[PDB]
């Protein structure tokens, strides 16, 4: 074998017998400020908190008393044919990276299409804090103070505050963020898959060209290539696996993989640590809300970009 | 290639690192930091942090030579001595570059400060490690409250592994080396001189496989070099003299960044695990410090993986 190869093999070899990201941890009660950052902060590890949160919000949100309450707000909503928004599809022989149609509606007749099995899959998922923006009354029926234990870690306000509400055929295929989560379940359920970033070589990735969903004058969906102005394509880098389905003669380095599985309730709050990749499937009109925090840089961060590198085609 | 595959991989660790000043510097403060913070900024970044004259234990004043005399009964201490002042620390006999342990002997503390007073002797260090102050010299733990350290220790979140005492020569000098604690480092008495290098600058720092040597004294008290044998015996170590670097030989040492911090009376100095440090000190320094076991992490097996790519 190789010398990355071998170092590699060190790494994982290390990690396993260390049970380095080996499992999310599942506390009955938030824990104090200084044992968030000693056990779950600083050692880059998620941990789910059961029964965590009584915010009105939790009971009160229903699709019917968003309509109620908000029914003539416009937002944002994301809409594909195959409920792969920033997701993996291909078109005439080609496998592109595919955004969502993004469009705005009245909250009324996202929920109306939400429960309509038969049409294309929406997704209330902008993020960029759209809960803020878009939003803000909302805010009344949450406790942000509640999450101090965890962001006495982070040491800052939230980067962003994100509400969502999408159909059970929305899947959020897996990637990575650089950003601290707390992610919060207010009705129903999120279902996670979580892969840990000294995983990377055992997470094959691809780089694709770019599109956008988009629809015919007939109503037929249709991939958009992105281009820059000279007319080149746009390309991202993205995971190649399905891990709800993993192909392994494909990506045999995926057998390496260890995926941890978490399903989170309402009430309950997901700590997802900062570059690990997760997946993401609801349960029908699930509603969450979720505070992305900034990282602070360490060695960690240094030694990720080298397994880049040492992973890299 | 121009590079091979792992070069090309340690320059991406290098270029990043440096980006981002990732262990630049020595952050100083004036004030003890709550628990909390210690955690946020100190240990959860493997960050080096003085703080500066944060502790009142009486001890700090009240230790001189007499008053140790006085206060373990002129007990027999261990000593460890070098011809050299490098205890643990390379050396050349015969044309070859050994790594040699100190001659370890006991004596009456009395006697070690007579031959801390002698500059035409050789080099005495009292300097046992293991837990030498809990185990050896239990009555100096009235003279200091360890209970003022909580502030790093809620984040080790363990008893110390080990308190060690520490008394020298000036001449005395601490070779470059890592260890895999937690470090809590606290002068007492008079000043130690740290040259700090992160570990992700591992690749930077020239090591070496030397023979194994203790010190040993000839018929007439002269000191010589005995080969240390098991059956031949070899230990790694780092190969450079961070005082005055022979860039010649070590070019890649350039790329290292070391930092310097003096650490007085008072001080506390926490050395994250892993970092690489040497440690010169004032004459007849007195200093006090506590290991804490580490608790793994990604970084470790990182940090692991490494070791390998630059195996050496
Ligand atoms: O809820 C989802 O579908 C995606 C959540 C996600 O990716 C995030 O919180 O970063
Ligand atoms: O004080 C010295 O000479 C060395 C201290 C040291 O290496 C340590 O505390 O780990
Ligand atoms: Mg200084
Ligand atoms: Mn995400
Ligand atoms: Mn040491």
């Amino acid at each position: 074998m190789s010398e990355v190869e071998r170092a590699l093999d060190v790494l994982l070899q290390e990690a396993e017998e260390l049970c380095i990201g080996s499992s999310v941890v599942e506390l009955d009660r938030i824990p104090t400020a200084l044992e968030f950052c000693r056990e779950f902060y600083s050692k880059n590890q998620p941990v789910v908190i059961r029964k965590a949160l009584n915010w009105p919000a939790i009971g009160k949100w229903t699709p019917k008393y968003l309509i109620e309450a908000l029914g003539d707000r416009s937002v944002d909503v994301a809409i594909t044919p195959n409920g792969y928004a920033d997701g993996l599809a291909t078109q005439n022989g080609q496998e592109y990276f595919v955004l969502p149609l993004e469009t705005k509606m009245k909250l009324s007749e996202v929920v109306r299409r939400l429960d309509d099995p038969t049409g294309a899959v929406h997704y209330i998922q902008k993020q960029n804090s759209n809960l803020s923006v878009d939003l803000p009354e909302l805010a009344a029926d949450l406790r942000v103070s509640d999450l101090d234990f965890a962001q006495q870690s982070f040491n800052k306000p939230p980067d962003a505050v994100n509400f969502w509400l999408g159909d059970e055929r929305a899947v959020t295929s897996m990637h990575k963020d650089p950003y601290e989560n707390v992610y919060c379940v207010i009705s129903g359920h999120k279902d996670f898959v979580l892969i840990p970033p000294h995983q990377l070589s055992c997470v094959p990735r691809g780089i694709y060209p770019t599109g956008v969903y988009k629809t015919s004058d007939s109503g037929q969906f249709y991939i958009e290539p992105l281009r820059d102005e000279e007319g080149s394509d746009q390309f991202t880098e993205w995971v190649s696996v399905d891990p709800l389905s993993p192909d392994l003669a494909k990506y045999p380095e995926y057998a390496r993989a260890k995926p941890l599985k978490v399903r989170v309730h309402a009430g309950d709050i997901l700590y997802l640590p900062n570059y690990w990749f997760h997946h993401v499937s609801q349960s029908h009109k699930c509603i969450a809300v979720n505070f992305w925090y900034d990282l602070d840089y360490d060695s960690r961060y240094c030694y990720y970009r080298m397994l880049e590198q040492m992973t890299s085609a």
